[PDB]
């Protein structure tokens, strides 16, 4: 019995100790598991973070190399321009000095025939653009090329048409006023394509193409000319021109419609007509012109006394072609029949159709007389029917048109041409163009652009790389203590 009691006492001690050791390990395991949880959360986040870090460094690297490609190019252009700067500037200064001297010399002849009364250089080179592209908007009607062709083949222009000639001033617009003549967009017509061997009254040294529209008073067509290759302002390339043509409500042509033929070559101008087959007395047709020239960057060019040519201002015994309501200042060419009166530019004192008639000095068309044929782009004395307008600013305008003489002055103030009636009706149409082809003689031209100081590009900011962090090592397994040995009797 004594042993048994002893054994039981030892047994109790064992059981209690065993319990302690177990609870101790259980708590030890609880901690280990908690450590494992944290370690796993740390690595999981560390992995996802390292992956992200890997991505960012890749992007930063790529974006950087992308900036270097652009930099490498801009830097190459900068160094090149800086190298050329002095040579370009020299050409500029040299020409400016040359122009200054030419102008001083011209001062001595400013009152001689063909000379601009107020000596000036022409900083606007704008006179030939055969490859120009035309795009039109309008609040009027676009006319099918086939409709224009059919119109030329009928009525008053038929005789010429059958002779392979497109006589614009004979075109009867009566046949362009039907709904079936309206096109869904601009269409070109002229002596090209299947009519490449035909003649037109617009030019006799080149093929011409034009888009057509039918407009009423107050309606307009806005032409955007691009792909210009030979035009400049102060030597800087002119890449685009936006020109808006509006039918002047004050036009007195009979009827409500006007045919507008806009040539793809902007320097060729436009043909405007309300001619319906018969001449009209007390008639007129005026077209308002609003235009802006743009540089290569699409920025409007702010003219500084550019010279706009206003030529071929015909004045017959019963008809006056004129320019009015214009921006800028009129500059007269000495000896020219063209002057300014009552805010209008035209042959103010004499006619200019035939020498000896109405005080005209020369005949507009070629004949047996010396100096005849002044009305042509190449005539040496084409200045006889021309003048100029000095313009400044990015937005300029001028209204050009033809009107019966009786609308401008009483018959009593008119030149008399024996055998001709000054009240004779006329056709309400006109061809005209506004460009930089000044007809005055020896006008100095600006061809060298003043270079701007090259702007050095900035090397791209170095990429910011981040390092990936080392993954955390797993927790160490705890060393659980042994359990006591049960006692024996
Ligand atoms: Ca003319």
């Amino acid at each position: 019995a004594a042993n048994e009691a002893d054994y039981q006492a030892k047994l109790t001690a064992y059981q209690t100790e065993l319990a302690r050791v177990q609870k101790a390990n259980a708590d030890a395991k609880a901690a280990y598991e908690a450590a494992v949880a944290a370690n796993n959360a740390a690595n999981a986040a560390l992995t996802a973070e390292n992956t992200a870090i890997k991505k960012r460094n890749a992007d930063a690297k790529a974006d950087y190399e992308a900036k270097l490609a652009k930099y490498q190019a801009d830097l190459a252009k900068y160094q090149k321009d800086l190298a050329d700067y002095p040579v370009k500037l020299k050409a500029y200064e040299d020409e400016q000095t040359s122009i200054k001297a030419a102008l001083a010399e011209l001062e001595k002849h400013k009152n001689e025939d063909g000379n601009l009364t107020e000596p000036s250089a022409q900083n606007l080179v704008y006179d030939l653009e055969p490859n120009a592209n035309l795009s039109l908007t309008t609040d009027g009607k676009f006319l099918k090329a086939s409709a224009v062709d059919d119109a030329f083949s009928k009525s008053t222009s038929k005789a010429k048409y059958d002779q392979k000639i497109l006589q614009l001033d004979d075109l009867d617009i009566t046949n362009l006023e039907q709904s079936n003549d309206v096109a869904s967009s601009m269409e070109l017509y002229g002596n090209f394509g299947d009519k490449a061997g035909w003649s037109t009254t617009v030019s006799n040294n080149s093929q011409v193409k034009w888009g057509s529209v039918l407009l009423e008073r107050g309606q307009s067509a806005t032409a955007t000319y691009t792909n210009l290759q030979n035009s400049y302002y102060n030597g800087k390339k002119i890449s685009k021109i936006v020109y808006k043509y509006t039918v002047d409500p004050k036009s007195k042509f009979q009827g409500q419609k006007v045919w507008l033929g806009i040539f793809t070559d902007p320097t060729l101008g436009v043909f405007a007509s309300a001619y319906t087959g018969q001449v009209e007395k007390n008639t007129s047709i005026f077209i308002k012109n609003e235009f802006t020239f743009y540089d290569e960057d699409g920025k409007p060019i702010n003219f500084d006394n550019a010279l706009l040519s206003v030529a071929s201002l015909n004045r017959e015994h019963n008809s006056i072609e004129m320019a009015k309501d214009y921006s800028g200042k009129f500059v007269k060419i000495s000896g020219s029949s063209i002057g300014e009166k009552n805010g209008m530019i035209y042959a103010t004192d004499t006619l200019n159709f035939k020498q000896g008639e109405g005080g005209s000095r020369w005949t507009m068309y070629k004949n047996s007389q010396a100096g005849s044929g002044w009305d042509s782009s190449d005539a040496p004395n084409s200045w006889y029917g021309a003048g100029a307008i000095k313009m400044s600013g990015p937005n300029n305008y001028v209204t050009v048109g033809a009107t019966s003489a009786t609308n401008v002055m009483p018959v009593s103030d008119m030149p008399v041409v024996p055998g001709k009636d000054n009240t004779d009706g006329k056709k309400p149409n006109i061809w005209y163009s506004l460009n930089g082809k000044i007809r005055a003689v020896n006008v100095p031209k600006v061809t060298k652009e003043k270079p701007t100081p090259p702007v050095k590009p900035t090397a791209p900011t170095k990429p910011t790389y981040e390092t990936e962090k080392p993954l955390k090592p797993a927790p160490v397994a705890p060393n659980y203590e042994k359990e006591p040995t049960p006692p024996t009797r």
